[PDB]
DNA sequence: TGGCGTTCTAGAATATTCGCGGA
DNA sequence: ATCCGCGAATATTCTAGAACGCC
């Protein structure tokens, strides 16, 4: 049985209604979160028992997701991207192979 | 020498202009952050090289501050007291 | 995984828009920085969290870059124009 | 049971700053 | 006396540890 987090993350990323806040990348091999503040307060509590980005990020790391760093970050001058080799658009069956860390 | 984080943290908490986002508790044992999103994007980059709440929280734990369990986030350190800037000398950064 | 500093420095040197301040040498085995002060105040903070030339140089030394003795020229044997793949072999000091 | 979810804190690698020492 | 390269402390980012609850 696929854990609730992966099925919920799949649904909310794929949901076109939330695409303004969280959506697939063009390749469908990663997902973006735009405006962490709005995402955390409107989307997270509709799937999880919290509205905290840190608790969402902790879960992403627990399931082998890693942050994709953009070369545009790092300067003094809101787009957060995460990926997992088995989290691909149009391949929901692949979530069976994402195993949570012990 | 007191590290920049502590003097900046004392300054921004004590600043009455920011009291709507971050301010001392009534007794002044601790400080509250209201609306993490607006605080992180509007107050943090004016003191630090980032606008991210997670890096602020990481630094707080780095200096031994702990979250008091109850958008209202409260942190305390026994040597972070309103009107006692000299006490920051006793706050130890973890190595 | 190649550290941000090396990828950013590669972009900075190779970027033709910044060539007036930082660019490859003609042979492409080193890079020059012209007007160290102006470089520090306008190009550095758009790539790093500082506008400080000393902090740019400190990281260059952390990655084994050496100053070319003769505005300001730096070199690393694996920082070569047209060989971006070589940045994988630059090790940061411990 | 034991694996999962949420929270709060810490580890690890790189980044930025300051100042110094030997050449 | 100057200056390049470096040690060390702090800063920022991303990931992980640890405690506890709960079906
Ligand atoms: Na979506
Ligand atoms: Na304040
Ligand atoms: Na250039």
């Amino acid at each position: 049985h696929v854990p609730a987090f992966l099925t919920k993350l799949w649904t909310l990323v794929s949901d076109p209604d939330t695409d303004a806040l969280i959506c697939w990348s063009p390749s469908g091999n990663s997902f973006h979160v735009f405006d962490q503040g709005q995402f955390a307060k409107e989307v997270l509590p509709k799937y999880f028992k919290h509205n905290n980005m840190a608790s969402f990020v902790r879960q992403l790391n627990m399931y082998g997701f890693r942050k994709v760093v953009h070369i545009e970050q790092g300067g003094l001058v809101d787009d957060t991207e995460f990926q997992h080799p088995c989290f691909l658009r149009g391949q929901e069956q692949l979530l069976e192979n994402i195993k949570r860390k012990v």
